[PDB]
Parts: C-alpha cells; sequence; structure tokens
C-alpha cells in the first residue's frame, strides 16, 4: 500500500508515534518518505546481505527474521514479511523498539541525512490530526 502523506501521519499518530521517545510526528513521516516513499511493500538489499523491509525500512540484521540473513537476530519477534503489510502495526511496534535502543532516530540513516535538523513539521502540515 502506498500511503498518502496525511493518511500515514494519521495512522502513525493513532499508533502512538507522535512524540514517542521525544520525536514529533513530522520526524516519523519524513523518515518514511525517504526510507520507502510511503510504500509498505518497499524492500532493499544491504551490502552485508541483510534486507530492509517496509515503510520504515527495518533491517533483518537485527529486527526481523527473513531466513536469509546469517548470524542475524529477530529482536521484534516477527517475520520480515509482517513489515510489508498494508497495516502498519508491526512496523510501528518494531520502530518503537529500535528508537529506544540508544541511538534514537539516528538508527535510520535517511532520517539522519535528510530529516534531522530540518523543518520536519512541514511533513504534517495540512493534516487533520
Ligand atoms: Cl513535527
Ligand atoms: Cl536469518
Ligand atoms: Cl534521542
Ligand atoms: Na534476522
Ligand atoms: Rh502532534
Ligand atoms: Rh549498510
Ligand atoms: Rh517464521
Ligand atoms: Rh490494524
Ligand atoms: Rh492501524
Ligand atoms: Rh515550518
Amino acid at each position: 500500500k502506498v500511503f498518502g502523506r496525511c493518511e500515514l501521519a494519521a495512522a502513525m499518530k493513532r499508533h502512538g508515534l507522535d512524540n514517542y521517545r521525544g520525536y514529533s510526528l513530522g520526524n516519523w513521516v519524513c523518515a518514511a518518505k525517504f526510507e520507502s516513499n510511503f510504500n509498505t511493500q518497499a524492500t532493499n538489499r544491504n551490502t552485508d546481505g541483510s534486507t530492509d523491509y517496509g515503510i520504515l525500512q527495518i533491517n533483518s540484521r537485527w529486527w526481523c527474521n527473513d531466513g536469509r540473513t546469517p548470524g542475524s537476530r529477530n529482536l521484534c519477534n516477527i517475520p520480515c514479511s509482517a513489515l510489508l503489510s498494508s497495516d502498519i502495526t508491526a512496523s510501528v511496534n518494531c520502530a518503537k523498539k529500535i528508537v529506544s535502543d540508544g541511538n534514537g532516530m539516528n538508527a535510520w540513516v535517511a532520517w539522519r541525512n535528510r530529516c534531522k535538523g530540518t523543518d520536519v513539521q512541514a511533513w504534517i502540515r495540512g493534516c487533520r490530526l
């Protein structure tokens, strides 16, 4: 499913991301924009053989099981395919664990390089939230 910007903002808000670990909703929407272009079905292979899945491009190296990432963990206790669903519940719940692990949103390289320090509020402008 390819979310609209405000549609995704609304779903992220309902699921508790707004100000989660101190990160305003615009941070999460900006991250999703540059990670996946709001596409829940997005996948990308990493150089190390792990794969990133879903709207927030969650990595099989640590967070989910895809059966093809040797030596990896499954800290969110989910198949990576759960992260591709039209329902963002699994991605949000796993994202909450990632952002709590010490590095905050710096875990998402595209957030660090493209969202951090910018006017992220722009990403939720106009939405009925
Ligand atoms: Cl914001
Ligand atoms: Cl594996
Ligand atoms: Cl932080
Ligand atoms: Na894994
Ligand atoms: Rh808000
Ligand atoms: Rh890499
Ligand atoms: Rh399985
Ligand atoms: Rh649901
Ligand atoms: Rh839902
Ligand atoms: Rh502004």
